[PDB]
């Protein structure tokens, strides 16, 4: 049984929230779940998923300060994914394969007693989410523009960034925060290859960011490696990992939704840190060993298939209820098989080209 969310946005609200539908803005608003009560502020989200009749909404508590311990959700119709799962799965799977990752979970919406149907309810990425997990302190970047690239290089330029901390917003931060992401991103390009085996790790969690790239080659997600996540700067650790987030565009479909023909993301992956990485013998056989360990245990059909059947089942009765999605339940029935194939074909795939990393 989903959750189920009613909202109260007042109709003067409501007018403001409608008339610019880019504005970053938001507007007071109730939450009403089971039998209590939330003051909150509701503004739209994204980019392209705002032009859907069915808006993607960003929630902050106000009183009470937290919901089910976090200040502030994200809830995304996922209207681009015929199945309304590509984005949980992955960011599931990201979590099983051993990267931190947000939670999710499918929820029914209404807004002034109106049905809006079934969204996908996101954790967001800030201090609760490290507080939740028992994480250190730290500093907390979202990847927001081209400049999130991990070089030295803007490419809108064509010179070196005027600062190395380009590219990021600062969502949880401190005064060491800029000089803390500067320093990665200048060590990353800076290091030698002869001296990157045994400094990178000071500030970089090596096998975490190579796990990130699995997780990016497997669900493929063409767009993650330079956009598409978040850092976090542990600092008890003092370093740096890689987040994963908005992984809808994967497990078989693309950014346009449409399914991939011959499309495919090589398993090197992409962005200049991987490609520095890679160049180490240690890392290469370490990252082979991380996507031998994943194809073994995580990227099967056996253990994701349940995963695809049960989150679709939980969903399809209120699917029918959705007054965007009741017409295109056949399409949506038919995702499993669709995301079963692409299993089979990029299972291929990978290791047929394992062999490239010895
Ligand atoms: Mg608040
Ligand atoms: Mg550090
Ligand atoms: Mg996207
Ligand atoms: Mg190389």
């Amino acid at each position: 049984m989903l959750p189920s969310y009613d909202f109260f946005i007042h109709p003067m609200n409501l007018v403001e929230l409608k008339k610019d539908i880019w504005s970053d803005s938001p507007v007071p608003a109730k939450l009403t779940y089971g039998k209590k009560k939330y003051d909150i502020d509701i503004v739209y989200r994204g980019a392209h998923i705002r032009e859907f009749e069915k808006k993607s909404y960003h929630v902050m508590f106000y009183k009470p300060k937290k919901f089910q311990g976090a200040k502030e959700f994200h809830l995304n119709s996922e209207f681009m994914d015929p199945s309304l799962i590509r984005n949980k799965l992955s960011l599931d799977f990201f979590h099983d394969i051993g990267v931190l990752s947000p939670k999710s979970q499918h929820v029914f919406i209404k807004i002034n007693g109106q049905i809006q149907g079934v969204y996908l309810q996101l954790e967001s990425v800030d201090e609760n989410f490290l507080k939740n997990r028992g994480l250190p302190s730290g500093s907390i970047y979202y990847a927001i523009d081209d400049d999130a690239n991990f070089s030295l290089m803007s490419e809108r330029d064509k010179d070196v960034k005027t600062e190395l901390f380009a590219g990021y917003e600062f969502k949880y931060s401190n005064e060491n925060s800029e000089e803390q992401l500067s320093e990665f991103v200048f060590q990353a390009n800076a290091l030698s290859r002869e001296a990157y085996e045994k400094e990178i790790g000071k500030f970089l969690h090596v096998d975490k960011y190579l796990r990130w790239l699995a997780g990016v080659i497997f669900t493929q997600n063409f767009d993650g490696f330079v956009h598409n996540y978040a850092l976090y700067h542990n600092d008890e650790t003092n370093l740096f990992e890689v987040i994963p987030w908005d992984y809808d565009a994967t497990w078989g479909r693309d950014v346009q939704g449409r399914p991939l023909n011959h499309e495919y993301i090589r398993i090197q992956g992409y962005n200049t840190l991987s490609a520095r990485l890679l160049d180490i013998p240690i890392f290469r056989k370490q990252y082979r060993s991380i996507l031998e360990e994943i194809l073994a245990e995580q990227f099967t059909v056996s253990f994701m298939m349940p995963k695809v059947e049960s989150l679709c089942e939980s969903i399809r009765p209120y699917l029918l209820q959705d007054p965007y999605m009741k017409e295109k339940l056949e399409t949506f029935d038919q995702e499993a098989d669709m995301i079963e194939e692409y299993i089979n074909k990029r299972r291929k795939y990978i290791q047929d080209h394992l062999h490239e990393l010895d």
